[PDB]
């Protein structure tokens, strides 16, 4: 049976786990081994929690950051259901004991023992918390729509829970030799070394000797660094890069100096190469996996007797002008005792090619106290090797709540790419929160599984998704039904891609439906957790209503049904092959950050939050949106419809009306106003270009919102936009109507200013991205792009003046 547990991992994981064997390599084989203890302890752990702490567990509580309503409501066991008037003020348990009140009179005759679910959802309501504080509740009151809900008992959450179980001394200068190469080029090569620290070198970079084209180079020298070997901190890298001249980049490679053991590397090295888009400290420590192909760099690290770093205990024995450095360097205790958040600027100035500086640091950095989140986002920056670093940044992070931790979760997941070895305190945290809660489990799953195409860290992520796994069987099972939809998905699309290209849509459309009535793709697609989000079930799909988008990569729209869940299990996911969804993700959480922001100062621009998941090779999700159409298809101005309007203009609005009769048109108005100024601030805070009406879109409701992103931060100064048939609309169909104009530049100008007050957590979010690859976002030029439009460095009288221009400015070209 351990067997079986082990060929659904690697089917998961999408790597077979005697690869990890076959490395024969002691760092994977204690990552493994002590990563698997890690896991069975959370997971035995977890099979003896508490009911309503299991709820917590495998259903968390989703909240938002006096008056009635109907709340339809009924037991498990029977169909017999009541609908109740509560307030939207009452806890769970109000209702509860209405419920149990109601059985009792009809049945002839325990509240704290209940828990209520959102029918057809992995959903639950419990908690001191009023009811519109829940965002399901908080959701339905909003659309009109009837909370339907069921009482839950104890037993019955139980019974799933049981379900679900399983030194100093050497002050010669450093040096290598470099001896040989056996690679591919056009001219004559060179190999530059440099020592580093983060994105600082430990001093210059002491290039090689010119030599011919060749494809078997042969060098045999010393390559002496200026840096004494005693010196060296625990987290050097030493880096090479491989080029040809008569300047032309070929590969390049890292290493550690120390190995995981703290020991420093001796002697020889074959270090397999990466090739290139000269020195490249960024890029993985780790060699190209690909040995065959593979340029090879053969080097000696001598020994200088074994070698360890120092005991923390012996340690503790132990921008800006040029000066003001040494002001703070000297005033250190001062800033450690006046100043704890200043740390990031100290460890700058801190001289990391000196072990004494070194030392010293350290020892302040051993009492410094804790420090708040944004200020560990930052720490968690690469600019940030050292480990003692790592793990102060970790600990002060061990506050992060599970929304923030969810919220920040992609960025976690990338800093990844910098670790220096296989165990460290980032993974183990992350593991630990991810076992902790079945969300966070979910996302750092697919956050994981959707890169393992990627070889610098197909072994990282593989082995860490084997960790969880260990940790949790029942959930591995819930998953591996998540990759047989999508591996049917992909086949799926890939049929739809080959019959397109030879037949009209509604042919190929029929063809779907047939491949998909086959009893392997109905099972497969059915009776599922979203990738999108765990809490929705996906059960029937309802093929009748699935198609494709008959354009570019023809992605597919899948609709799904559920009796029980009956209008809120009405739900959609496409599905897209071909290109890369990570620029829209990314997109996507930036906005839904500023809604939580917007939130949080209540103020709310009735934003669109929809999933959307990267989830393996250029392959994701996206959640649909219904009830919603394109501003392009709507001002197509069709005749023979309800909108058919007598100038181009009035299209819209008279969409909005023919959805919204009577006083319903009011709060559509209202919230077209709303979403719109939300996503004017931050397509512009963003930089996003080119927007047009094919990639806006309006739900009925009102509600405007965006998609097919894929250029921002101004990779094309993008300036703020103002669609006169937005204005139009804003205007509620008047030529001039400044009140409700102007109420909208309010709205803008309130959404402008809360950003800038985290504008520092977007910067160290970003920062953090940066380990990504994304192309549109590569360097300051980049991070720039974000001050600049936060108007960062400005007062907020200042920013807002200059706002306000470029807001203006906007008015002007509209029109
Ligand atoms: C539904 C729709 C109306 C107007 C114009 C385009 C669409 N649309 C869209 C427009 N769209 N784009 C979306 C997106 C995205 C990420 O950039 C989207 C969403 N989340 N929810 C609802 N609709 C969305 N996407 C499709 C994807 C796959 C297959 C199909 C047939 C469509 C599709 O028809």
């Amino acid at each position: 049976v351990k067997k079986l547990i082990n060929s659904q991992i690697s089917l998961l994981i999408g790597k077979g786990l005697h690869e990890f064997d076959s490395l024969r390599d002691p760092e994977v084989n204690d990552f493994r081994t002590k990563m698997r203890q890690f896991c069975e302890e959370a997971a035995a752990h977890r099979q003896q929690l508490g009911w309503v702490e299991w709820l917590q567990y495998s259903f968390p509580l989703q909240l938002e950051p006096n008056r009635a309503l109907l709340v339809n409501v009924k037991f498990e066991g029977s169909e017999e259901s009541f609908t109740f008037q509560v307030s939207t003020k009452d806890m769970p348990l109000a209702l509860m004991a209405c419920a149990l009140r109601k059985k009792a009179t009809v049945f002839r005759q325990q509240p704290e023992e209940y828990a209520l679910q959102v029918n057809g959802r992995h959903e639950y309501l419990y908690g001191n918390y009023p009811l519109c504080h829940f965002q399901y509740i908080c959701s339905c009151l909003h659309s009109g729509l009837t909370p339907h809900l069921t009482m839950v008992h104890s037993s019955s959450i139980l019974a799933m829970r049981d379900e679900q179980s399983n030194l100093w001394s050497l002050e010669q200068p450093f040096s290598i030799e470099l001896i040989e190469g056996r690679k591919v080029n056009a001219m004559k090569l060179v190999v530059q070394a440099g020592l580093f620290h983060g994105n600082e070198m430990l001093c210059k970079t002491v290039s090689s000797s010119e030599v011919n084209v060749c494809s078997e180079p042969v060098w045999k020298q010393r390559l002496e660094f200026d840096i004494s070997v005693c010196d060296l901190p625990r987290m050097a890298r030493l880096c090479f890069a491989l080029y040809a001249v008569v300047d032309c980049p070929i590969a390049w490679a890292n290493l550690m100096l120390f190995d995981y053991k703290d020991q420093l590397k001796t002697g020889e090295r074959c270090l397999y190469m990466w090739p290139s888009v000269l020195l490249n400290p960024a890029g993985t420590v780790r060699g190209n996996p690909n040995t065959e192909s593979a340029a090879a760099l053969v080097i000696y690290l001598p020994e200088v007797a074994p070698v360890y770093f120092p005991a923390l205990e012996k340690i503790l024995e132990l921008e800006l002008y040029e000066h003001e450095k040494d002001l703070v360097w000297k005033m250190r205790h001062e800033v450690q005792e006046h100043f704890p958040e200043a740390l990031a600027r100290l460890l700058l100035v801190t001289k990391w090619n000196k072990h004494e500086d070194v030392a010293q640091m350290l020892y302040l950095l051993c009492s410094w106290p804790e420090l708040p989140v944004l200020s560990a986002l930052e720490l968690l920056d690469f600019s940030f090797p050292d480990c003692y670093v790592g793990s102060f940044a970790i600990k002060s992070l061990r506050k992060l709540t599970d929304d923030e931790l969810f919220q920040y979760l992609l960025q976690l997941v990338q800093v990844l790419k910098y670790e220096s070895y296989l165990d460290c305190e980032l993974t183990k945290f992350l593991l630990g929160r991810a076992l902790a809660n079945r969300k966070i489990g979910h996302f750092l799953f697919w956050h994981l599984r959707s890169e393992m195409h990627v070889p610098s860290v197909a072994l990282r992520f593989g082995l860490i998704m084997e960790a969880y796994c260990r940790g949790s069987t029942h959930h591995m099972k819930v998953l591996m039904k998540q990759g047989e939809a999508l591996s049917k998905l992909k086949a799926l699309n890939d049929f739809v891609k080959v019959s397109s290209q030879k037949t009209t849509k509604p042919q190929t459309k029929e063809m779907m439906h047939m491949c998909m009535r086959q009893e392997t793709y109905m099972e497969a697609l059915s009776h599922l957790q979203s990738p999108l989000d765990p809490s929705t079930l996906l059960e029937e799909v309802c093929v009748e209503q699935c198609t494709f988008m008959d354009s570019k990569m023809k992605p597919l729209w899948i609709m799904y049904s559920s009796e029980e869940a009956g209008s809120a299990g009405n739900v959609g996911i496409i599905f897209k092959n071909g290109d890369d969804l990570r620029q829209d993700m990314l997109t996507l959480q930036m906005i839904q950050l500023m809604d939580v922001l917007w939130k949080q100062e209540g103020l709310d621009l009735r934003m669109t939050p929809y999933g959307c998941l990267p989830t393996g090779d250029r392959t994701g999700l996206i959640e649909v949106v219904l009830h919603s159409d394109t501003i392009a298809n709507i001002q197509l101005n069709k005749s023979n419809m309800a909108a058919t309007a007598a100038f181009n203009k009035d299209a819209l609005l008279n969409w909005l009306k023919s959805k919204n009769p009577g006083e319903a048109l009011d709060r559509a108005i209202e919230e077209f106003t709303l979403s719109c100024a939300g996503y004017c601030v931050a397509t512009y805070v963003l930089g996003i270009g080119d927007r047009h009406s094919d990639n806006i879109m309006i739900r009925e409701s009102g509600q405007l919102f965006h998609i097919d992103f894929g250029h921002f931060l101004g990779n094309f100064r993008v300036p703020f936009i103002l669609t006169y048939d937005f204005v139009h609309v804003i205007q509620q169909g008047k030529t001039n109507n400044s009140e409700k104009f102007e109420r909208f530049r309010g709205y803008c100008e309130r959404a402008y200013t809360i950003l800038r007050r985290h504008g520092l957590l977007f910067l160290h979010l970003f920062a953090l991205m940066r380990a990504a690859g994304l192309p549109e976002l590569s360097c300051s030029k980049d991070i720039q792009y974000l001050k600049d439009s936060l108007a960062l460095g400005k007062t907020e009288e200042e920013a807002l003046k200059h706002f306000r221009v470029k807001f203006n400015e906007a008015l002007r070209e509209s029109w």
